[PDB]
DNA sequence: TGAGGCGTCAAC
DNA sequence: GTTGACGCCTCA
């Protein structure tokens, strides 16, 4: 239904939290819940997180 | 019973 | 055309 405006920094913020936040680190549902987003997007961004990095032009 | 992975469609 | 949103199957 929706397509909100997701920034790579946010995506990477999700992914970064997802990867280090003691609250979601290692879990996709928890990060999506904490960030109030879908858990398919974390998984999908992962399918291109490397691309997210070059997209934000940092790290 | 609860968590992780992939595909297709409409809006961006 | 690609990305945000949604479901079914399998493992411990």
């Amino acid at each position: 239904g929706s397509r909100r405006i997701f920034t790579p920094h946010f995506k990477l913020q999700v992914l970064e939290s997802y990867r280090n936040d003691n609250d979601c680190k290692g879990n996709q549902r928890a990060t999506a819940r904490k960030y109030n987003i879908h858990r398919r997007q974390i998984q999908k961004w992962l399918q291109c997180e490397s691309n997210l990095r070059s997209s934000v032009a940092n790290n």
